[PDB]
């Protein structure tokens, strides 16, 4: 439509005029701010078999002052996108502006609080809000587009624009066109894809204004209750998604922009293990191949890595981790069994062409097998190959079913297995069984078994096939010539020549065998084999595998290893490999070029032998070093009072007034005398604190007040130095009504009730007219029983200058308004020196905020990726405390002790210093009259990878320096 690399018709995409399947995986660049890590995603979703990632951009961080764009350092996309590109990855990229996510204000930056108009409308106010963001961050997705030679190929205006209220008119063209006009004005030419939250048919091709190039939508539809990870409700596997997709975009290719990958949790809730189960690889299979059976072209997983909410980053009703149970885990690991499951199906899709040509049809209980109890769903086509998805009818069933087939092929309409037995379909499973299988100029007539991948060596073709535990398969292939095993024992295979071709039968075995039939050779393994086998793409012009593009795909290897291989590239008698492992590991490489002499592994020569059938085997031993880790609690621990506002001495005079009579929140009008919404006043990240100053009369009895700092937010409040109490926090309560009880007060005397308030980030917008983003953050309603409320003039404070916030390094959410804080003593080498010793394993002995600081060195080997985790011990029923722990100035874990469930925070290399010194920075809030302490406080470390990895540089890390600005 506007440029001719990136097209497309009604079965798929096609990339410089050829057809690809867009399989692709959700990474956010801003929950992963480390650019070598974020290379090693890339890495580990090309090693799937993947071709493109999705991402949100977070305007939130990146435009914290209205009006200076700021996506510099940690925050720039453009290492991100030259990642993409090294890994050979392309991209959908998906700015928002509203992006919701699980992040505070869903992507809006708390100034919008302050927008008179409607969020996500076509009212001027917000649109013109939006402008100076979409014309940056366009411009650099415009400079890396494919057609300037970049990874990007697509683009999603807005997010799930799907459901309106309160009167606004929806759906809005005039709006959708206006979102898609910005970024076309900031130069982007690559089609428009738009993520409706379900198949409705928003703002689909044919609409008029407002509609985008092609339509997607959607689907999680196993929900997100991770409590009950076996239960698989029933009728929640869609059945009705081709049917939708013609009736409402016929004629663009079928696009799932966010498919189910995993869960979010709450506060409180059972955790990220618990979504990783319940969205696990038996999930993966039915669900996915499920999605196949409509002939998807355009998949995307949401999320393929999910990183971590660092820095106050994340909206009010999640906490620190973001792992999501998603295939990769927070801490970068490939164990879970749903990464090797996916790696099968992603591998399938990269060499099977004839998927996206077949003509799907209708699901069926009968025709194609001989048992209700299965449904099958067909692909298919002529001469190009057919697909037939098999599942239990009651998608949940964990029964073993055993069936024959009849399909239709080339050789006639046959009754599988012909050679006697039955196919076995074992519980939660699914299959894709294919006939007329092309493998490069020969035909599979059929197989039962599901194809891993096949390549076209010069010497010969590789096909791979596996089954599951406990099955009987078969297969047939047009040929003259006979069938005969080449490893493994003749024991359970079966075989029947014809005049045309030749009918194998095989039992799944621990054991692999391979066969030969001509000069294709098929290797017959077991699912657990199978999980082990990669696909690199092989080089032959540098190092980098390039994108997933017909002749780059065909010219790849088949490698046996262990736990990753990244890439393969030849270079003169050289093959080479980088990969990963977690344990001494035998590599075997099948389709070694007839030029390769000698192998390396990771840059080191490596001794190999040669099997009869032409297969190059060698070993890589595993030896960790020590790891050396210090223990926390013997630090030299430094303590500063980071409260000292309920002191009789503090000056509060350079506070900023919260007096403004009129606010411009439009969402809820004042119920006190001045506005007391900290974002108001350009307030809108981690702890608050408020200051209401009064003359006593002598006959106050009570002080009421209604605190809002969202879902399991907590509040303490002094009277100067007299703790009146605390809301200990509920994730059931995002505001909370206390009243307190005051002290016999002397008349005429001036007192000052201090209150602290946890913000747990800015509320989600997702729909269009309830502006639920302006819910606000701070005081809303009080009551000092017997005065008017104009008794008290109220001061308050966020993090230190608001919207003029100080720290650009580490963007405009990380810190909020304590004292050490506003100070900069979060930072590595704080004036610590005249501090007091004492450490957070003491703790309090009263209610209060305690601010704790040392260092300590590491020294891990070079050429190890060694997973680090802060521990904070909760083996017993603690008292209410909360905790933040900022490394080397990154806030990288929120605690609350009374909710949970977080105790395990991972830090990553680059924001940690592996061969030097590092500094943690922790507060210590008592939300209990006799205080409070850390039970324990550890580092720790998982299993030690041997990597591939180049060195990761460390963050910017910004040490302390004495701010002009602040209040003391
Ligand atoms: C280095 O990197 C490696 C990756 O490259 C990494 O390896 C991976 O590790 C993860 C674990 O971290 C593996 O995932 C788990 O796998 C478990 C094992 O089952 C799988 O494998 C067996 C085959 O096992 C044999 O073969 C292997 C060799 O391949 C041997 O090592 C084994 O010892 C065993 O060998 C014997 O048998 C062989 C015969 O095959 C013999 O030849 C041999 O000589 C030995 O005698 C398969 O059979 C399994 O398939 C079956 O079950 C699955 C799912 O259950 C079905 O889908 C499938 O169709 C088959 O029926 C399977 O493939 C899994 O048990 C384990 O599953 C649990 O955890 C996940 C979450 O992590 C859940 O999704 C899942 O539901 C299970 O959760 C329950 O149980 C766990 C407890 O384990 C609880 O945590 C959880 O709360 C839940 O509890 C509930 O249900 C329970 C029911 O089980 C119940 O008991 C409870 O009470 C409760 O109600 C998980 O998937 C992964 O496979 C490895 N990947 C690879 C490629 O190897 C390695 O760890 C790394 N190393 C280090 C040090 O870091
Ligand atoms: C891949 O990435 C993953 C995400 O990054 C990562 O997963 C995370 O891994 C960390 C580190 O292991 C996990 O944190 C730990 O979790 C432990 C509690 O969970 C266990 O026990 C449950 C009991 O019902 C099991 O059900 C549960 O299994 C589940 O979770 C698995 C995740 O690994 C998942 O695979 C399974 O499928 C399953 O669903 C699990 O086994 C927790 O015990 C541990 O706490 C301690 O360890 C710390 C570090 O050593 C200590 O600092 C801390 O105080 C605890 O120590 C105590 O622990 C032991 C047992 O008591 C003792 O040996 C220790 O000495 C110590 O003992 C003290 O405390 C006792 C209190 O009970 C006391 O009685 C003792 O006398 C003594 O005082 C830690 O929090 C984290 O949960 C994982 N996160 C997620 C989202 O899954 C994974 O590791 C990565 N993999 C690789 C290879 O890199
Ligand atoms: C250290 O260890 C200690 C001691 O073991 C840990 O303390 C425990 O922490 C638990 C987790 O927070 C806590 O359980 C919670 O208690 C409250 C009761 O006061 C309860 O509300 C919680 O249950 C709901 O909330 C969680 C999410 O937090 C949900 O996952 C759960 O399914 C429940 O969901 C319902 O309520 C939500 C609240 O609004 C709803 O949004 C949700 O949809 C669902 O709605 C229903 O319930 C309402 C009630 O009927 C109803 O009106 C509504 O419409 C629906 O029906 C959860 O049980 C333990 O109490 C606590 N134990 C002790 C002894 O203190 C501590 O966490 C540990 N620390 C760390 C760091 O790990
Ligand atoms: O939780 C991860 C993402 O949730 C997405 O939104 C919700 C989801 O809920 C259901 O209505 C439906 O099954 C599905 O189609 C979706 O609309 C957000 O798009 C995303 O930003 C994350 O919040
Ligand atoms: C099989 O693939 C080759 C390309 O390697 C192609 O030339 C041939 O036409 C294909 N066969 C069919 C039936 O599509
Ligand atoms: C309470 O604190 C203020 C300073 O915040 C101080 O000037 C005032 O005298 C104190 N009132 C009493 C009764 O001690
Ligand atoms: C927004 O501006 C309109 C038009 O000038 C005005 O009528 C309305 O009262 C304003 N609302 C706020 C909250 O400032
Ligand atoms: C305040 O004044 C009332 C009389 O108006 C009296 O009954 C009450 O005891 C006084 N309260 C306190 C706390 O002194
Ligand atoms: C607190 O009281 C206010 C004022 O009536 C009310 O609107 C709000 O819903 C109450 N909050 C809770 C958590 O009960
Ligand atoms: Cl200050």
């Amino acid at each position: 439509l506007l440029q001719k690399y990136v097209t497309w018709d009604d079965k798929s995409l096609f990339i410089n005029g050829e057809r690809i399947m867009i399989f692709s995986g959700e990474f956010h660049p801003f929950r992963l701010p480390v650019k070598e890590l974020q290379l090693d995603i890339f890495q580990k979703v090309k090693a799937l078999g993947f071709n493109c990632v999705s991402f949100y951009v977070d305007w939130a961080l990146v435009e914290g002052k209205p009006g200076e764009y700021r996506a510099d350092g940690i925050f720039d996309l453009e290492p991100f996108f030259d990642a993409a590109s090294e890994a050979g990855i392309y991209l959908l990229a998906r700015p928002g502006p509203y992006i919701n996510a699980e992040s505070s204000g869903g992507g809006f930056p708390g100034w919008l609080q302050r927008v008179n108009g409607t969020l996500r409308s076509s009212d001027k106010a917000y649109l013109d809000a939006t402008d100076n963001y979409v014309s940056h961050v366009a411009a650099t997705i415009a400079k890396y587009q494919i057609t300037n030679g970049g990874p990007i190929i697509l683009y999603q205006p807005e997010n799930e624009y799907t459901s309106g209220c309160c009167g606004v008119e929806f759906p809005d063209p005039v709006y959708m066109q206006y979102v898609e006009d910005q970024a076309r004005n900031a130069g982007v030419v690559i089609p428009l894809i738009n993520n409706d939250a379900s198949a409705s048919g928003n703002n689909a091709p044919g609409t008029g204004k407002g509609a985008v190039d092609i339509y997607g939508h959607d689907s999680y539809p196993l929900g997100f209750d991770c409590a009950n990870p076996t239960v698989w409700p029933s009728g929640d596997l869609p059945t009705n998604f081709r049917t939708l997709h013609l009736e409402q975009s016929p004629t663009t290719p079928y696009a799932i922009v966010q498919f189910q990958g995993g869960s979010y949790d709450p506060w409180g809730g059972p955790g990220f293990a618990a979504c990783s189960e319940l969205l696990n690889n038996e999930f993966e299979r039915v669900f996915y191949k499920n999605d196949f059976s409509f002939q998807i072209a355009i998949m995307n997983l949401y999320m393929i890595f999910g990183g971590t909410n660092w820095g106050n980053l994340g909206y009010p009703n999640g906490y620190t981790s973001y792992d999501y149970g998603s295939a990769v885990t927070e801490s970068r690991n490939i164990t879970r069994e749903k990464y090797s499951e996916l790696k099968l199906l992603g591998n399938f899709a990269k060499v099977s062409p004839g998927y996206l040509t077949a003509s799907p049809g209708n699901l069926t209980t009968s025709g194609y097998a001989d048992t209700t109890d299965l449904t099958v769903t067909p692909l298919l086509g002529n001469s190009t190959g057919s697909f037939f998805v098999v599942r239990h009818s009651d998608y949940s069933s964990e029964e073993s079913t055993s069936y024959k087939l009849r399909l239709p092929t080339s050789a006639g309409s046959v009754t599988i297995p012909q050679l006697g037995g039955t196919l076995t379909l074992n519980g939660r499973d699914s299959k894709i069984h294919v006939t007329d299988y092309n493998v490069s100029g020969t035909n599979i007539i059929y197989s039962t078994a599901e194809v891993f991948t096949w390549k076209k060596f010069a010497d010969g073709k590789v096909l791979v096939l596996y089954g599951g535990a406990g099955e009987h398969h078969e297969l047939a292939i047009s040929t003259k010539s006979n069938v005969t095993v080449i490893e493994g024992s003749e024991s359970g295979i079966s075989s029947k020549q014809t005049s045309s071709s030749v009918v194998v039968g095989w039992d799944v075995s621990t054991t692999r065998r391979i066969i030969q039939v001509g000069d294709l050779k098929i290797l017959l393994l077991d699912r657990n084999s199978a999980y082990n086998y990669w696909v690199p793409q092989l080089a032959t012009d540098g190092t980098s595998p390039g994108f997933s593009t017909p002749e780059k795909v065909a010219s790849s290897i088949i490698v046996k290893a262990g736990y990753l291989v990244r890439t393969a590239y030849l270079k003169g008698s050289g093959l080479y490999l980088t990969a990963d492992f977690n344990a001494t590991t035998s590599v075997e490489v099948i389709g070694v070029p007839s030029t390769a002499k000698n192998l390396f592994i990771n840059g080191d020569k490596t001794s190999h032998t040669v099997d009869k059938n032409g297969i190059w085997s060698a070993t890589v031993d595993y030896n960790a070093p020590d790891i050396s880790l210090p223990s926390l609690k013997d630090l030299d621990w430094k303590y500063v009072d980071t409260l000292p506002e309920i002191q009789s001495s503090y000056d509060d005079s350079l506070w900023p007034a919260a007096d403004l009579k009129q606010t411009k929140n439009t969402l809820r009008s004042l119920t006190t005398p001045t506005s007391l919404y900290s974002s108001d006043y350009g307030f809108h990240t981690g702890y608050l604190l408020y200051r209401g100053h009064f003359t006593a009369t002598g006959n106050e009895s009570t002080f009421a007040i209604d605190t809002q700092g969202g879902s399991a937010f907590g509040s303490s409040v002094w009277l100067n130095g007299t703790y009146l109490g605390s809301w200990t926090g509920l994730y059931a309560n995002s505001d909370y009504n206390a009243t307190y009880n005051l002290p016999q007060l002397q008349a005429g005397k001036t007192y000052v009730i201090t209150v602290v308030i946890d913000n747990m980030g800015l509320e989600e917008n997702w729909t269009v007219g309830e502006d639920l983003m302006k819910t606000p953050r701070g005081i809303l309603n009080f009551l000092l029983a017997g005065r008017p409320s104009s008794a008290i003039s109220w001061k308050l404070t966020g993090n230190l200058g608001g919207e003029d916030y100080e720290d650009k390094v580490r963007g405009p959410l990380n810190e909020g308004g304590l004292y050490a804080e506003r100070q900069g003593f979060h930072q590595p080498e704080p004036p610590s020196q005249n501090w007091k010793s004492s450490s957070p394993l003491e703790g309090l002995s009263e209610a209060g905020i305690g601010f704790y600081s040392a260092s300590f060195d590491l020294d891990l080997p070079k050429g190890w990726d060694v997973p680090l985790f802060l521990n904070i011990g909760n083996s017993t029923t603690p008292s209410p405390y909360r905790v933040q722990v900022y490394v080397n100035g990154y806030q990288y874990a929120k605690y609350i002790s009374n909710i949970g469930p977080q105790t395990s925070f991972p830090v990553p290399e680059g924001i940690l210093n592996y061969r030097g010194t590092n500094w943690l920075a922790v507060t210590l809030w008592a939300l209990d009259s006799a205080g409070g302490k850390l039970e324990s406080l550890e580092l720790s470390y998982t299993t030690p990878v041997l990597t591939a990895l180049g060195e990761v540089e460390s963050v910017d890390q910004p040490k302390y320096k004495k701010r002009k600005g602040a209040y003391h």
